C-alpha cells in the first residue's frame, strides 16, 4: 500500500547528510502509520546514499521508494516521497488511543429456555455487565453504552449507521443460544440443576459493517436456586451466585478475546467538525487524549503508478494539529498552519506524531 510523505532536515555541514535525514524523517512517518517496524529503518538508509529517482528493496517491509521532489529550502533539505509498504503479519500499532466500542443488547434465541427463574432479561443484563467490563477493566477499549443490536437480522449498512451515530469503531453483538438445564439427583430427588449458558458473539467493524471476528462460548454451572424461585438478573444477589459468577467468567473471557484480536489494530481519529482554526475529533480524556498531544493529518488520494492504472495513496498533509481542549469522549485541536485550515475536511484522519 502506498504512502506519500515529506521530510525536512537542516543543512549543517553537508547537504548530503541533510538529505538522508529528511528521507529518514519522511520514512518514519510512513512506516509508523502503516504498522511496519520503525526499528528496521536504519537498515535501509545506507542504500539511499546513492541519489536516485526510485529505489527497490528485498527482505524488508518497505518495498519501493519513489522520490518526487528534493530541494534546498531556507537552509534545509526538504523531500517528498511515495513509499510502498507491506507490514508484517506480526506488526502491531503501538501507543494507540483507546478504541470506542458499542455493546449491542444480547438476545435470547429461545425465550422458553429462560422459563426457570423467569430470567427473560438475562441478555440485557449481561450486556450491561459486558459494557462495564470493557469500560473499567479493558486495556484498549472505551464502551459508550448499550443499545438494541441484532446479529440475527444484520445488514452492513445498518451497522455502519449505528456505529457512525455513536462514533464507535467497533460494535459487539451476541445471542444466547442455550439456557437449558437438566435436573439430577445426588443425595435427594432432583437436588441438583445444571444450567447451560451458550453465547455466540460477533464483533463488527464500524466502518465496513463487516464482522471482524466471532467466537462462541459455552459453559455450564449449577443453578443455585429452587426451580420455583424467580430470580432478578439485575440484583447483586444473582451476580454473586454460582451461575452469575460463571457468566462473569465469560465476560472476562470476552474482554480477553477482544484485546487479543483488536489490541494491535490502529485507532484512527477522524475530523468530525471544523470551525475556523479548530477541529473536533471523537476521542477524549477517556481514550487517553492529553492536552499537549500533537497529531498529523492525512488525506486519501489517487495517482497513476508505474503501471498506468489509478492507485489510492495515503497522503500526509502539511497540516499538523495540537490538542487544545479535552472532554470526556471528544477533543478540540488547533491547526498549526492556520493558512491551510480551509483544506481540512470532515472524514480526514489523524494519527499521533512521535518523536523517537
Amino acid at each position: 500500500s502506498w504512502y506519500e510523505v515529506t521530510g525536512v532536515a537542516t543543512i549543517v555541514s553537508s547537504e548530503e547528510t541533510a538529505r538522508l535525514h529528511a528521507l529518514e524523517d519522511a520514512l518514519f512517518k510512513a512506516v509508523n502509520f502503516s504498522g511496519a517496524d520503525i526499528g528496521s529503518i536504519s537498515n535501509l538508509m545506507p542504500l539511499l546514499e546513492e541519489s536516485r529517482n526510485e529505489y527497490q528493496f528485498t527482505n524488508h517491509e518497505v518495498r519501493y521508494i519513489l522520490v518526487e521532489s528534493e530541494r534546498k529550502r531556507r537552509g534545509k533539505v526538504e523531500v517528498k516521497i511515495r513509499v510502498d509498504i507491506y507490514p508484517s503479519a506480526t506488526g502491531c500499532h503501538t501507543d494507540q488511543y483507546k478504541k470506542t466500542i458499542l455493546v449491542g443488547n444480547i438476545e435470547v434465541a429461545s425465550p422458553q429456555q429462560a422459563v426457570m427463574g423467569q430470567i427473560y432479561q438475562v441478555g440485557d443484563d449481561f450486556s450491561r455487565v459486558v459494557n462495564r467490563q470493557l469500560d473499567q477493566t479493558s486495556r484498549s477499549f472505551v464502551s459508550v453504552g448499550t443499545t438494541d443490536y441484532s446479529i440475527s437480522s444484520n445488514y452492513p449498512a445498518r451497522t455502519q449507521m449505528i456505529a457512525q451515530d455513536n462514533g464507535a469503531q467497533y460494535i459487539i453483538g451476541g445471542v444466547i443460544t442455550d439456557l437449558t438445564a437438566t435436573v439430577e439427583s445426588q443425595l435427594l430427588q432432583d437436588d441438583i440443576i445444571n444450567r447451560q449458558f451458550a453465547l455466540e458473539m460477533k464483533v463488527f467493524d464500524g466502518k465496513t459493517g463487516h464482522e471482524v471476528f466471532n467466537k462462541a462460548y459455552r459453559e455450564v454451572a449449577r443453578w443455585p436456586f429452587a426451580k420455583t424461585s424467580q430470580v432478578d438478573t439485575r440484583s447483586a444477589r444473582f451476580w454473586a451466585s454460582t451461575y452469575g459468577e460463571m457468566m462473569l467468567r465469560v465476560s472476562r473471557n470476552i474482554m480477553l478475546d477482544l484485546e487479543s484480536e483488536l489490541s494491535c489494530k490502529i485507532t484512527l481519529p477522524e475530523v468530525v467538525a471544523v470551525f475556523g482554526n479548530t477541529v473536533t475529533m471523537d476521542l477524549g480524556r477517556m481514550h487517553g487524549v492529553k492536552e499537549g498531544d500533537k497529531l498529523q493529518l492525512w488525506h486519501t488520494a489517487s495517482f497513476i503508478d508505474q503501471n498506468g492504472l489509478p492507485r489510492n495513496k495515503v497522503s500526509q498533509s502539511e497540516i499538523t494539529l495540537t490538542v487544545s481542549r479535552i472532554y470526556e469522549h471528544e477533543a478540540e485541536l488547533t491547526i498549526d498552519q492556520p493558512n491551510l485550515a480551509s483544506s481540512v475536511q470532515i472524514g480526514d484522519v489523524m494519527n499521533k506524531i512521535l518523536h523517537h
